[PDB]
């Protein structure tokens, strides 16, 4: 067994897909529009989706929005260095709601981005 | 880079726990308490972190509940069999829902299981 992905539903994929290829350097894994249903899938990530855990971002062509609520909590991301990630994300206008620094009562460099949909983006460090 | 994990909060650390390890056979990998922020934090998968992505599970200790929004979409898990994984779900009383005709996944019916907390975990048949 195996954790395959984590699925997100995104108002506009254009500008979902912006964000996660530019500022986290992710690719597009696979792309699927089906016109019979209104709706399209993307599936983003690091590794081909065989080898590791991927981001399914999904978009209902006729759903203009999607209402945030507190029980999901983040997406994960190990980075070389969370300083320069945030300065990159700020260079194109993203929101880092949390700058890189030692979070409260640890060794672990963390810092918090936010996608454009309001999605919690959590860098950790490589060396946590 | 890699992706390390996906949050998810938690009203019942343990009922959380036992939905995670009984009905995914998933592994406890790290749990850890926080008293200075009242929270603690369990990792569940099935590989070691280093080697692939967790589940994360915080427990808020002051709190009895969340407010689930509806962007959040579900946890996909690649088994080994979907049917005997759905029946075990079913015989510990956690529910089972079924979809069929969903074009992203051809002619396969897929199984949702739903966690204590109602969060929603795809079940893909590995092959
Ligand atoms: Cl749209
Ligand atoms: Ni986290
Ligand atoms: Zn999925
Ligand atoms: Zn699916």
């Amino acid at each position: 067994m195996r954790i395959l992905h984590s699925m997100l539903r995104v108002a506009d994929l254009e500008a979902a897909l912006e964000f996660y290829t530019r500022a986290l350097d992710m690719r597009l894994l696979r792309r699927r529009d089906y016109p019979e249903g209104r709706f399209t899938l993307a599936f983003v990530g690091y590794q081909d989706e065989r080898a590791a855990a991927a981001l399914e971002l999904t978009h209902n062509w006729d759903r203009d929005g999607y209402t945030q609520g507190d029980g999901y909590g983040h997406l994960a991301i190990e980075v070389e260095d969370a300083a320069v990630t945030c300065a990159r994300a700020r260079a194109l206008g993203y929101r880092v709601t949390r700058e890189a620094g030692l979070m409260q009562h640890g060794r672990s460099v963390i810092a918090f981005l936010e996608d454009p949909d309001g999605y919690k983006v959590e860098l950790i460090q490589k060396g946590t």
